[PDB]
Order: structure tokens, then C-alpha cells, then sequence
């Protein structure tokens, strides 16, 4: 239900609030309209996001994710995703897809926002497959200032070089880089493509040995999906990547872009860290050992 007089901040205790993100009465015309809206933080010191509660309207809501960034890419009260997300670097927060129940945050572990650093604002992106009325789906977030003893971070993996010729048959995205920080431990994952992927594998590879982080059917709703057991990747190993698309029904070539013909080969690694070690956003977008994929898992070619 849409929020009314209360307003969107519910105060916990006196260190806690929930703060609700929603869609302020939109209705959609079209079919998988993505509909994207900010909220300014409303604590301009830091606080941590502990805790996530889906709003969604079960009937038209298809996934929720929930960014944090400094600069929305519009300033007005909500607006078509087409349009951007964020101007900077947008970090993901959650996740909610529709046939796949997120996982909760474990406990003591928390996203760091605002402050001198963290993120100044949170970006909604609401995705309404099937269609008068208003709607005011969105998240509620548990914020606290109490400092957590584990930080929450976001270990990006993306292609950006991919080139898919039209009809081939088997195009690989090989992503790769050496992990030069503090301790980190995986405990959750995203694939993210468009229509031309067929899986998505991520792997810690330390001393020649890999080691499976995450491996999902890029087509299957993208939640974050727990990992198997939670692995420390650790100064030195390499985290290494790879999507395998298709080319077969597309005309002409595919690489990396914004749109549905574009293509994207995007594993979000989840990961806590210890927060005087902690850092919250890491991103690969390189492939430094491309001779290592000799010896990738078989499991990562086929499709699961
Ligand atoms: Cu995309
Ligand atoms: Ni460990």
C-alpha cells in the first residue's frame, strides 16, 4: 500500500530506522516497463543498511533491485530506467526476483552508506512485466548507525571487449584479475546477460586450482543466490569469470551495451570483509591471465 501522512521513515530505536523506498503511484501502459526512482539518504553521517523488506506487488512486480550512488541519473520523481540509473558508478544493493526468494544479510554484516564515502543515495529499479491504479511497490531498508563488525561489498565482474558474430555458435567472455586486498568472503552471487547467454561461472583460482564461487543459467530469474559454502579469496588468488553466448537467430553482431540487443556478461560477487579492513566496491573488467582458461572446470561450458 502507498504510505500516506506517515511518511517513509519509521524510527526502530533510538540508533535504527527503517526507511521505505517505493514507487510513488505510478502506472504502467506497456509491457516490462522499468520504472527507476531516488531517495536521498535522510542522515547525512554514516549508517549502515542491515536489513532489506520487499513491498511488491505480486501480480505485476517482476524483479527489484536496489542501488546506492551518489549521482541518480534523473532528478525527478521517478523516470524510465532507459535513462540510466546513476551518472557514477551505481552499487547494488538487492536484489528481489520474482521466482527466487532473496537470502537474508547474515547477521553483524551491513552495507556502509553515506557519510564522507559511502553512498548519498538509493535508486529503486521496479521491472513490471505483466499489466488505472496507482502502484507503490518498493523496499524497506533497515538502517543503523551502530558500526557493524563485518562490512558488506560488491566485487563486480563485466565484460566490455565482447564481440558476438551473428549465428555462432559458441562466443566465451573470459574475465580475470588478481586479488590484491584485504580478505574477503563470497557469500552470495548474481549472473546478469541478456537473451544470447547460457551460463555464467565465477571462480577463485589459487595455485592453479579453482575453486567454484557461483554458476547459474543467466536466464533464470537474477536474484542473489547463497554460495554453496563461503569462500575467502585472499591477496594473490585470481578471480576469473567467464559467460558463454550464443550467436544463433541474431542478424548481425552483438557486444557489449545498454540495450536489449546489446549484450552483457556481469557477475556480481557478494562479500563481507572485516570492517577495519573492509573495502565496499571492487570491479574487474579485465582478463590479465587469458592462457589460465585452459584449465577452466568443464562444468563452465556446459549449460545449467
Ligand atoms: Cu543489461
Ligand atoms: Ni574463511
Amino acid at each position: 500500500e502507498c504510505l500516506g501522512t506517515i511518511g517513509p521513515v519509521t524510527p526502530l530505536d533510538a540508533s535504527d530506522f527503517a526507511l521505505d523506498i517505493r514507487m510513488p503511484g505510478v502506472t504502467p501502459k506497456e509491457s516490462d516497463t522499468y520504472f527507476c526512482m531516488s531517495m536521498r539518504l535522510p542522515v547525512d553521517e554514516e549508517a549502515f543498511v542491515i536489513d532489506f523488506k520487499p513491498r511488491a506487488s505480486m501480480d505485476t512486480v517482476h524483479h527489484m533491485l536496489l542501488f546506492g550512488c551518489n549521482m541518480p541519473s534523473s532528478t525527478g520523481s521517478y523516470w524510465f530506467c532507459d535513462e540510466g540509473t546513476c551518472t557514477d558508478k551505481a552499487n547494488i544493493l538487492y536484489a528481489w526476483a520474482r521466482n527466487a526468494p532473496p537470502t537474508r544479510l547474515p547477521k553483524g554484516v551491513g552495507f556502509r552508506v553515506g557519510g564522507e564515502t559511502g553512498s548519498k543515495y538509493f535508486v529503486l529499479q521496479v521491472h513490471y512485466g505483466d499489466i488505472n491504479h496507482k502502484d507503490c511497490s518498493g523496499v524497506s531498508v533497515h538502517l543503523t548507525r551502530v558500526p557493524q563488525p563485518l562490512i558488506a561489498g560488491m566485487y563486480l565482474m563485466m565484460s566490455v571487449d565482447t564481440v558476438i558474430p551473428p549465428g555462432e555458435k559458441v562466443v566465451n567472455a573470459d574475465i580475470s584479475c588478481q586479488y590484491k586486498m584485504y580478505p574477503m568472503h563470497v557469500f552470495a552471487y548474481r549472473v546478469h546477460t541478456h537473451h544470447l547467454g547460457k551460463v555464467v561461472s565465477g571462480y577463485r583460482v589459487r595455485n592453479g586450482q579453482w575453486t567454484l564461487i557461483g554458476r547459474q543459467n543467466p536466464q533464470l530469474p537474477q536474484a542473489f543466490y547463497p554460495v554453496e559454502h563461503p569462500v575467502d579469496v585472499t591477496f594473490g588468488d585470481i578471480l576469473a569469470a567467464r559467460c558463454v553466448f550464443t550467436g544463433e537467430g541474431r542478424t548481425e553482431a552483438t557486444h557489449i551495451g545498454g540495450t536489449s540487443s546489446d549484450e552483457m556478461c556481469n557477475l556480481y560477487i557478494m562479500y563481507y570483509m572485516e570492517a577495519k579492513y573492509a573495502l565496499s566496491f571492487m570491479t574487474c573488467t579485465k582478463n590479465v591471465a587469458p592462457d589460465m582458461f585452459r584449465t577452466i572446470p568443464a562444468e563452465a561450458n556446459i549449460p545449467i
